[PDB]
């Protein structure tokens, strides 16, 4: 995130740190002790995750580390974006979506906490926050330092439909900041946007460029996919 502050050490407890070869790659949100959702783009062959963290610079107490046994990406993903290494600005994200099974349950701590599917739509106009590593420098350090936190307001899609009205679909949310001072990157992705206290969208971004609030489509909507994150979870624990 550029624009944030940092959040307040382990207010984000579902907060995912996703790694490659310790390497950051993408944020993430735990939402069952065995499962974490993330973005598609964010596909891996060898996931180190990390759970309970707050400033990735160095080593802290609260951290857990998980392997994953299993990757489940949403059956309508493109699956022809797997080749590029950045997605572009146009790109839609209504599918970008990947559950990722845990080899081992996470322990619950005060660090270490699931995220509550959402059981009611999101309102207009209600405040949501986000938070991520994701640094401006995404081609070297995708992720680093503390948590990082923004406050947006839930907006109707069309204030976020502008630059790319393709990008418009039941799938995604438009959260919005107070100026041209926020914008969301590629280390952000699977970040939980929690709206009026509830699980509402996860942050889903695969440019190398930062993206404003304000003028992109970056949250993939949870509601509509409901269904296949429950029924994936049952079918596979």
């Amino acid at each position: 995130i550029i624009g944030g502050w940092e959040c307040e050490k382990h207010s984000k407890p579902w907060q995912v740190a996703v790694y490659h070869q310790g390497h950051f790659q993408c944020g993430g949100v735990l939402v069952h002790p065995q499962w974490v959702l993330t973005a598609a783009h964010c596909m891996s062959d060898d996931y180190q995750i990390w759970l309970g963290r707050h400033n990735l610079s160095k080593d802290e107490d609260t951290a857990q580390f998980h392997q994953v046994s299993d990757s489940f990406l949403d059956p309508q993903f493109d699956l022809s974006l797997l080749k590029k290494k950045y997605l572009r600005p146009y790109d839609d994200i209504s599918h970008d979506l990947m559950l990722l099974r845990l080899a081992q349950p996470a322990r619950i701590t005060d660090a270490v906490k699931i995220l509550d599917l959402p059981t009611q739509e999101p309102k207009l106009g209600s405040t949501c926050y986000t938070s991520g590593w994701g640094l401006i420098s995404t081609f070297t350090n995708r992720g680093s330092g503390t948590l990082q936190c923004v406050e947006l307001r839930l907006q109707s899609n069309e204030k976020c439909a502008r630059a790319y009205p393709e990008k418009m679909t039941e799938f995604v949310l438009c959260a919005t900041h107070r100026d041209d001072s926020g914008s969301i990157c590629l280390g952000d992705s699977g970040g939980a946007l929690i709206c009026d206290g509830v699980f509402q969208g996860i942050t889903s971004w695969g440019y190398s460029e930062c993206a404003d609030f304000n003028d992109n489509f970056v949250f993939t909507k949870v509601m509509p996919h409901k269904k296949w994150i429950k029924e994936t979870i049952e079918k596979n624990s």
